[PDB]
């Protein structure tokens, strides 16, 4: 519904979407403008697909990193928070969504990936990834298993991959060198290998998903996992006792995950711009629109000043902000796209054995420098859900990508 | 779609495809099968866009370099003449129709160019490149410039730039090295510098394409042109007193121009393969049916032993002949429309000053090393002539080339 | 395009088109001529989108009120029979085919819808519409409804909208009011209510079409059906023992058809008209040529007057003239394809609850009243199918016609 | 250019471009984004046709009538000035850019035709239409006329045909009764038999237009002429001693000019809004952008209060005011373009003699009284200047508007 007088809203499904239409029915109330919240999957690939069309929702969420690949293909439009509003804010949050010198996004909340441990299981958990073979060893006599984690998603692992000195692209002075890429440097290589050789010898599993891994640890049959803030709202349900703590080190190195700020934008496309940031700055960007949708599931450490002092003190977001403290802020840069794509194949390819480690980060490697729009674009795209219309425009809009 | 029981042919619209219509008519009286012969614009793009498809002629017609790409896109049927057929034409022109072990397609004639000059203004035409200068100045008080040809085209201006050192890729072995590329070479460097210095100094102008040369030398306004047979017929219209002769040597070496063997392919999707094999085994492959085409626009020199005994007598083939010899076969492979699509932007663009003969040449480069099976379908297609459905279909069909 | 030496037909999927080819073979056999018989969907909208650039059959069959709008297009040649063939068909029917005094087809077949009726589960089928509710009630209790038809085409249902006084365009003296329509009539809206509440009471069902009631029947889950002579043959290939007879009344006054007459018009841009005509003339419209095509799937009651002497004697055959005669003949006016669009709109807006059967037939003569060729060509042409070349064309040929 | 990081401005060739330019040139020198103002011919029919394909510049300029079709077309970007620029112009202004609830356009100045006279041929002219046959036989025996003026555009006869009853739409309680149209009325059809009977007796020439008219005033050739004030500069130039007064009184009652405020809308579809609203507002409502526009082509009755405080003390600007009062501020509902459409093929028409006013104006209301998107926009469409692919978005644009 590219509807004039409504709003749209999509956010990915572990985030607090319940929240979030909670807030969508204060406006409505107030308002009369009717908001729609909707989780759609592979929502941050459906964006860019379906506004380059003009479709697609006003509102659309996701963590920083894709935004500057959107703003790029024009799909976002220009925000204007007043000084007092941005004032508000984190500096460094603001930054976040902040692409060629237009902000093209409300910033929400930081987003890491911490350990989180089940503390009857284990109430000591390791400090490093090199004790985790002889934990899960002890862990399987008793029918449990040390550590289950997302392994389908690149963003679960790469803190791993990066330790020992993988990289996406590398930074100098203010600037990515996009044509210096280190998926498959030794760091990289390192990383990589001791992740498949956990599977090869039996301490994980390599079709481990997002669910797999909540439900193994939500119900006591592993110690540990992996996962940000929005999970642990399902933890609380479970009532097992678990702790939130610093990923363990590889190599006598932290593990550096990729920090994602929550973000979002407004469609360049949509006729209900100034609705969109009436809602962002005025309903949810408050300690009460905030609340409503991290009572949901959890934020993480929120971009509102006044709302995070408070969320500071849970030692679980102190934790949070320890592990981002040793990774980094994803970049927002087009190629961003590019990398995720390419390790996501790579750590698949090598945990499933198709390939060894050395064959898929080289071909992840192969896969960046040969990053353009057209091949690229193609990859994106998802032509099971276009019309004949969209392809169209597509088959212009990618011969002038070009 | 295409309809069983006749055939439709496509030819290039400078070759003698009047010529033949008669054999398609001597076909057609003597099997009851018509034959319609078609001479569409830009055909050797429109034929891998229709044939995709499963619709275009049931023979096309073209130099055997773009045949390579249709054969790897799966258009064109392998051909299967006997030992006796194939010992009637000669085994270097099989050769260039042969890719991957598979004959597919039927040599028809041996095309270069050469230069023709009129022998009233210019009895003695120029040994080397270098003379042109002065000829051009001398002939300017006359009314009259030195040479004038189609610059729009890549394949005119290539055999001044391979003769210094020029190619397009690496034929070492048996094969070529599609990652070693010769366009951006110092001897590429040194034949287009030469080129543009005759535009920058007023000996031609960057805008000069076929047709306008075409007028010029027929009409006695120039004293030379660079061209291949099929031009001989509109010059003896024309009563011009001109000699076909060999291209002149740049740096005191020749220039090497990519030779071409005009070639008929059966359209892989073709209900009458059996009909497209006797049309060109037992009509046009004839002393006959291939005098009425040479008759209408000289073909060169043809692949059928007994009539090339015949038309190498005339010293108009022992020119073009002479010509082969010191350029080079074109290879087949794919990527050689990679490589034309690259070097007629670097012509054009150096000519017309947009950019210096370093920076088109250095693009002409990157764009071979950045080209795939996609990208090349991509400068195939035009969407103006696209609908949506097939737009849709080709999104799919890009996407199967990733 | 359009191929000379050859003819292609379109026919609706309905119809023999098997038998027809048959016609097409004795065709080929004699005059060494091909016939192509192709049976394509919407062909009665394909038809004016490719004849109106040139492309298309050379013969086109549908019912003749479809060619009122062919001709006023351009789209068909006056056809060019003599006295005495057209002494061999009836008047009536060359009438239907008469369009602004000049002869736009040759007619084939009168089609009229009848009741058919399982004569095991109903051996006295229903005099009025008025008792086949009772009559579901008490075929519910053996698993079967009382009547299932196609819902989704006006054609269908328009015999009871016109039973108490609904009417298209009135016709006073020689000509149609196109200013005096009737579909918003209280008989228009006394027809649609009963169909109506047949719906909300159960006896029927808003989705049922062609193929769903055509599955009932031949299954023998129905009692009854309504249907044209083409639809006699899946029965007799289903041997259920079934009769056909008169539509039922109501409110005391006889269901009155729309009545087509099978036509085929030849192609005003086909470069074969006199082939078309000697197919047509000398080969279809002929007792052997009928008789192929009626023994496929029956036509009706066949313009030829010597066949239809024959045809007569079929008690089926007499039941379809008596619905013929109770009903009217179709107008073939430019305006009627308009016609059928509003009133497709209205029976499924009605027939879905989506509007009161006042509102629905409204907005059908609402419609009617605003049509125009612009944009009655425009509900014939569906975007996804034309190039953006032809797009441009189509702007200019709607100008043209404003 | 829709280039992100400029500026592409339209305005009509008669307004002061040259000083929009200047004020361009302040904005490229205090900021270094280039602005390109454009003045192209029927702009304010080419921008809904290219900015419905996202096409068109940033910015462009018209009078407020156009901007409800616009902002109904989805394609203007909605304005949010703070309280202290909106409280910078005149609160009236305001209400003329907004559009069902949305300010869609930034007000820059009223514009009202008024009569200016030769005070040295006619120092006393005439309060009345009915005394310029006199006034015109007197001037005619010394090569001169009494009054001349564009005669092609319907605003400038319009405020003649409205004096005696005629109205576009009928204005109630707040709301126009578009179903409620007077062109064909009996005071419509007495200001242009008047119009027409000063034709027939040779006082006006029917092919006047624009130019041909200003020449004649700004050389001495007729006394009088209607016109606003972007006018007085040409006549500043031509050293004519001119006056500038109330238009004459029609059957003794006032003429009603329709009343414009050119404004400023930005394109939907500009990359650039942010640098649009800070050009707008602080470089063009300004009194030095204002200024540096008005010393090229006076504006009127600017937007700006500051600047209007100096103006309104012109006794020329007094009479501009006294004529917008006796006429009344244009609708800006989306019918005005039918509106507009249907009245200027009426008085070309009456004017030229192909039609009686009776006809004309009859013709006039039935165009009006079946407008509707799909042919009305086939009406406003330019074919000669859409590319295909801008056509075939235009198809299904027209497709489903409906
Ligand atoms: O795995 C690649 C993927 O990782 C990140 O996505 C995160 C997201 O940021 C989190 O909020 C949560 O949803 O987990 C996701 C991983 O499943 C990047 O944000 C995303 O762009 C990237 O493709
Ligand atoms: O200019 C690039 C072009 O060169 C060759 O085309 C020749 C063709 O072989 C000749 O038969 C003649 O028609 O002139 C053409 C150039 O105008 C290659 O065969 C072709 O693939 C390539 O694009
Ligand atoms: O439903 C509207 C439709 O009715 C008629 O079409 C009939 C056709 O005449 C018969 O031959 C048979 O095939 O069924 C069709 C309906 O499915 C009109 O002839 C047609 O123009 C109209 O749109
Ligand atoms: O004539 C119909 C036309 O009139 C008005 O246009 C005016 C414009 O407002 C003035 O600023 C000046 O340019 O003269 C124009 C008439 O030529 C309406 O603004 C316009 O929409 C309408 O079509």
């Amino acid at each position: 519904m590219i509807e004039e007088g409504k709003l749209v809203i999509w956010i990915n499904g572990d985030k607090g979407y319940n929240g979030l239409a909670e807030v969508g029915k204060k406006f409505e109330k107030d308002t009369g403008i009717k908001v729609t919240v909707e989780h759609p999957d592979k929502l941050e690939e459906k964006f860019p697909q379906v506004a380059a069309t003009g479709d697609g929702p006003d509102i659309i969420f996701w963590a920083h990193d894709r935004f500057g690949g959107y703003a790029q293909s024009g799909l976002l439009a220009e925000i204007t928070p007043d000084k007092a509003f941005q004032d508000k804010l984190y500096p460094f949050t603001w930054d976040a969504v902040r692409y060629n010198g237009k902000l093209i996004a409300y910033p929400i909340a930081v987003e890491a990936l911490s350990l989180i441990y089940n503390k009857d299981l284990l109430p000591n958990p390791p400090k490093t990834w090199e004790e985790i073979p002889a934990l899960d060893k002890e862990l399987k006599a008793k029918g449990k298993s040390a550590l289950m984690f997302n392994l389908q998603e690149p963003y679960f692992t790469w803190p791993l991959i990066a330790a020992d000195g993988g990289y996406a692209f590398k930074y100098e002075n203010g600037k990515y060198d996009i044509k210096d890429v280190g998926v498959d440097n030794a760091g990289a290589k390192a990383g990589l290998t001791f992740l498949v050789d956990l599977i090869k010898n039996k301490h994980m599993n390599a079709d481990t998903d997002y669910s797999i891994a909540e439900a193994a640890f939500n119900k006591g049959e592993t110690a540990m996992t992996i996962n940000g803030p929005w999970a642990w709202s399902n933890i609380d349900t479970s009532k097992v006792n678990y702790g939130v703590t610093v990923l363990p080190t590889f190599k006598g190195q932290p593990s550096k995950p990729f920090v994602g700020v929550l973000s979002a934008g407004i469609n360049a496309a949509s006729p209900n711009k100034e609705l969109a940031k009436e809602f962002l700055e005025n309903y949810l960007l408050t300690d009460e629109g905030l609340e409503a949708v991290n009572k949901d599931k959890p934020l993480g450490a929120v971009a509102l000043k006044s709302y995070e002092e408070e969320l500071a003190k849970d030692p679980r977001i102190a934790a949070t902000m320890e592990n981002a403290q040793k990774g980094e802020i994803m970049p927002n840069i087009p190629q961003m796209s590019a990398f995720w794509y390419a390790v996501r194949t790579a750590v698949i390819n090598a945990a499933s054995g198709r390939q060894t480690v050395d064959e898929a980060l080289k071909d992840a490697q192969t896969h960046m420098e040969e990053t353009s729009p057209a091949v690229e674009a193609l990859e994106n795209l998802d032509p099971d859900s276009l019309t004949p219309r969209q392809a169209l425009e597509w088959i212009y809009r990618l011969k002038s990508l070009v």
